[PDB]
RNA sequence: GAACUGAAGAGUUUGAUCAUGGCUCAGAUUGAACGCUGGCGGCAGGCCUAACACAUGCAAGUCGAGCGGAUGAAGGGAGCU
């Protein structure tokens, strides 16, 4: 898909005999607004080159999510590193109640009512890791219902 | 047929990084006070401190169909005029 969003641009440095060498890191998310989504990281010596590399990396390794009509299936709670993430479905009139990496990830993924919240560190890359770990494990019915028939598991 | 349906983060320790951890900010509220400024109306509110000391007015009276008593009009008039 093609929906580009830029999350964070940071400037890092390494020390050499002579002084400091600077570089730029960029984090981006891509998706089609209907279930495909992925993130990418890039590094370069200029901001546009890093952004381009991040877009190219993010356009690969895109995954498919299972969403129940512009909203999640069930309340979920994921984590990565020291970051914890909580999301839960909301009514249609609700917006996206989230901040930073949450908002970009969920808006690009195609959901509109997510009402999320994060605990622990708010490092954007770890937050994105945690959010995709949570979203990639959305089961949806007819798959958790592989044990037996349908309309009895619910 | 309703009586509820709802949760955002950021800055700052390093040459740079992740974590831990404190400090600070973005919101809503006052019986508020102070500074600058000030057209109108509706509805409310107005000694949070000294249960400190109080000048002067008013804030608890009524019943003569319970009872003596004294003030006893209007008049009937009479008398002298
Ligand atoms: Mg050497
Ligand atoms: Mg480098
Ligand atoms: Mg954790
Ligand atoms: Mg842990
Ligand atoms: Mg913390
Ligand atoms: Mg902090
Ligand atoms: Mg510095
Ligand atoms: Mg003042
Ligand atoms: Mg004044
Ligand atoms: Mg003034
Ligand atoms: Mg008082
Ligand atoms: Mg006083
Ligand atoms: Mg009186
Ligand atoms: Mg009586």
């Amino acid at each position: 898909g093609y929906i580009e969003k830029l999350v964070q641009v940071n400037r890092v440095a390494k020390t050499v005999k002579g002084g400091r060498i600077f570089a730029f890191t960029a984090l981006t998310v891509v998706g089609d607004g209907k279930g495909r989504v992925g993130f990418g990281r890039g590094k370069a010596r200029e901001v546009p080159a890093a952004i381009q590399k991040a877009m190219e990396a993010a356009r690969r390794n895109m995954i498919q999510v299972d969403l129940n009509g512009t909203t999640l299936q069930y309340p979920t709670k994921s984590a990565h590193g020291a970051s914890k993430v909580y999301m839960q479905p909301a009514s249609e009139g609700t917006g996206i109640i989230a901040g930073g990496a949450m908002r970009a990830v969920l808006e690009v993924a195609g959901v509109q009512n997510v009402l999320a919240k994060c605990y622990g560190s708010t490092n954007p890359v770890n937050v994105v890791y945690a959010t995709f770990k949570g979203l990639k494990n959305m089961q949806a019915p007819e798959a958790v219902a592989a044990k037996r028939g349908k309309s009895v598991e619910e």
